[PDB]
């Protein structure tokens, strides 16, 4: 369970890296 | 508490897709 | 552990809703 659980919130920190830098160029051209 | 962290992990993931697809949909509006 | 993974969690909750924020302005924007 608790290797499953780190993968995933890995992959959660991940996305979340890459949204917050796709909104950050939003912001820039908005 | 590990039940309550597995099914945390499953909404942020299931709220990440979303975000995905609303930050997609902006990028074609700037 | 789950200590860290609470951890995780509750930056990734922030970052989450901070993002969802910035996604509620940026659609006022455009
Ligand atoms: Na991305
Ligand atoms: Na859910
Ligand atoms: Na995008
Ligand atoms: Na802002």
């Amino acid at each position: 369970r608790m290797k499953q659980l780190e993968d995933k919130v890995e992959e959660l920190l991940s996305k979340f890296y890459h949204l917050e830098n796709e909104v950050a160029r939003l912001k820039k051209l908005v």
